[PDB]
């Protein structure tokens, strides 16, 4: 089997993805981040506390003829932005273009944090890191794709985000039109849960390139893309008038600035990041104060290979017996 959907921006800066998603039966689509950095499926539901849903569409499983209370079973999540979502847990089924799992653990939101509330068109997310990663307890539930993963195709998933533009993930299959070039697969550690792999060094802009590993994690569930602060220093060096503020969180620079590309290394290949998907806009409505999408590392524990990176490639991850990252320009 194969699976194939789009998934879009859900506002003019590419903050997040939103998927379709189609849970239960009859089916209840509902919007889901996709997250390659964590193994929880949840959703906003008709169980989660109503002063704490503000748009949200809702999973109601007892409209669900398959939705099964999976009995004792509760979950917590938090999440490296600093929110969170607790609650328990049913078994439906869940098909995500085209591509359908029965059984699959729904985690149903009690309880979710503010900046969860505040964002109306994100219903959930769905976990694509490992199952290890999982937070049901007492027992442990799987990812979509692990479920899916004896079904497919090939055992591997791939994510085209778009810049201001929608994009693609696909399940099963590796669609050769959506890149150019060639694939350059690398070696992924599990040992965090993670899509953890090394980058072999970066350019920036028309400069040499620095070669120098950088272990980090692919992550569609993170905006920006956050490296070390030796890294980081050095791109913003070179836009001039670019600083970093403590009161604002990070480097921010004049929105009169053209932003040099970022170069990044997958083994002997080269992935470049135009300077336009580095430009996250104002830090306030009017300012002339811009944020900027390359972030240090230094104070997260790891490096994020976020959307603002991701966007610019054709990623496979690879969940054969030993996983493996792939990179293509496209």
């Amino acid at each position: 089997s194969t699976g194939s959907a789009t998934t879009t921006p859900i506002d003019s800066l590419d903050d997040a993805y939103i998927t379709p998603v189609q849970i239960g039966t009859p089916a209840q689509t509902l919007n889901l981040d996709f997250d390659t950095g964590s193994s929880d499926l949840w959703v906003f539901s008709s169980e989660t506390t109503a002063s704490e849903v503000d748009g949200q569409t809702i999973y109601t499983p007892s409209k669900s003829t398959t939705a099964k209370l999976l009995s004792g079973a509760t979950w917590s999540i938090s999440y490296g932005d600093g929110s969170s979502s607790s609650g328990d847990v049913y078994t439906d089924t869940v098909s995500v273009g085209g591509l359908t799992v029965t059984g699959q653990a729904v985690e149903s939101a009690k309880k979710v944090s503010s900046s969860f509330t505040e964002d109306s068109t994100i219903d959930g997310l769905l976990g694509l890191a490992f199952s290890t990663l999982n937070t049901v307890s007492p027992t442990q539930q799987k990812t979509f794709f692990d479920n899916a993963k004896a079904s497919l195709d090939s055992p591997v998933f791939t994510a085209d985000l778009g810049y201001h533009a929608p994009g693609t993930y696909n399940f099963g299959f590796i669609d050769t039109t959506a890149y150019t070039g060639s694939i350059t697969y690398t070696a992924v550690s599990t040992k965090q849960g993670f899509w953890e792999w090394t980058s072999t060094g970066y350019a920036v802009g028309s400069g040499t390139f620095k070669s120098t590993s950088i272990d980090g994690i692919a992550d569609t569930g993170t905006t920006l893309l956050y490296l070390p602060a030796t890294v980081v220093s050095a791109y913003w060096a070179q836009v001039s008038g670019a600083k970093s503020s403590s009161s604002v969180g990070g480097y921010v620079f004049p929105c009169s600035a053209t932003l040099p590309s970022f170069t990044f290394g997958v083994g002997s290949a080269r992935i470049v990041i135009p300077g336009d998907y580095i430009d996250f806009g104002p830090i306030s409505t009017g300012s002339s104060s811009c944020f900027g999408g390359i972030q240090s590392s230094a104070g997260i524990g790891i490096n994020i290979f976020g959307d603002v990176a991701l966007k610019a490639a054709f990623v496979v991850f690879n969940g054969a017996t030993t996983p493996t990252l792939g990179f293509a320009s496209k």
